């Protein structure tokens, strides 16, 4: 029963699951002058061309936008990471205003939104195990700006009214998530957590310098779902975001300059 209300919003979350007040906790603010460029970061390695993209959820807590993640097909390496992780979903964090909404912040500024593109270290052999692992995910981080429409972004936006409230799914397949991404693949990592319950500290963070844009429309739908379920009172599904956690000592690393 945790969520992003007055009552059971994240800085309740620790009653439940303590590691909300652990060492490695996510997201943070992405301090740029003091991040740490680090030469030997590689190139980014984003292979998303075999993508299948199946289905489409409200879980209550956001939209999962999910892949079968049976074969490598959509894949992150490269980067800071060892080895293949397998995109699984992708789900984003938004604000009830323009002004608010991401997870991470760079020198404490906020975006409207951030997307997640989760993916599973293939040496684990699939998601749960890999949530048990410190170097089990990595997640793809991506900014969105308020300003022009991101044409990519718009077939997820149309669905949305098929998935209102949550519980509800959506087939949704051939959806290419190449169409979401910026045009730099320059980025900060950190090592972190999962931004909900059960918070585990498990994920290689990679967050993209470069936002990418929406329009005003297309977040103003993202504001049109719901948190309850079908026959509940409306719950508007807005500021479905963690704040900035402690950095606790962790060096961020930027790929760039
Ligand atoms: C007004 C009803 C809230 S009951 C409750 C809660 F308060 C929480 F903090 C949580 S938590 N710690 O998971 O956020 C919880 F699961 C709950 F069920
Ligand atoms: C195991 C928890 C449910 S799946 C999931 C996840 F894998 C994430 F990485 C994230 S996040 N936000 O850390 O990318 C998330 F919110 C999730 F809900
Ligand atoms: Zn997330």
């Amino acid at each position: 029963h945790w969520g992003y209300g007055k009552h059971n919003g994240p800085e309740h979350w620790h009653k439940d699951f303590p590691i909300a007040k652990g060492e490695r906790q996510s997201p943070v603010d992405i301090d740029t002058h003091t991040a740490k460029y680090d030469p030997s970061l590689k190139p980014l390695s984003v292979s998303y061309d075999q993508a299948t993209s199946l289905r489409i959820l409200n879980n209550g807590h956001a939209f999962n936008v999910e892949f079968d993640d049976s074969q490598d097909k959509a894949v992150l390496k490269g980067g800071p990471l060892d080895g293949t992780y397998r995109l699984i979903q992708f789900h984003f964090h938004w604000g009830s205003l323009d002004g608010q909404g991401s997870e991470h912040t760079v020198d404490k500024k906020k975006y409207a939104a951030e997307l997640h593109l989760v993916h599973w270290n293939t040496k684990y052999g699939d998601f749960g195990k890999a949530v048990q692992q410190p170097d089990g995910l990595a997640v793809l981080g991506i900014f969105l700006k308020v300003g022009s429409a991101k044409p990519g972004l718009q077939k997820v936006v149309d669905v949305l009214d098929s998935i209102k409230t949550k519980g509800k799914s959506a087939d949704f397949t051939n959806f290419d998530p190449r169409g979401l991404l910026p045009e730099s693949l320059d980025y900060w990592t950190y090592p972190g957590s999962l931004t909900t319950p059960p918070l585990l500290e498990c994920v290689t963070w990679i967050v993209l310098k470069e936002p990418i844009s929406v329009s005003s429309e297309q977040v103003l739908k993202f504001r049109k779902l719901n948190f309850n379920g079908e026959g509940e009172p409306e719950e508007l599904m807005v500021d479905n975001w963690r704040p900035a956690q402690p950095l606790k000592n962790r060096q961020i690393k930027a790929s760039f300059k």
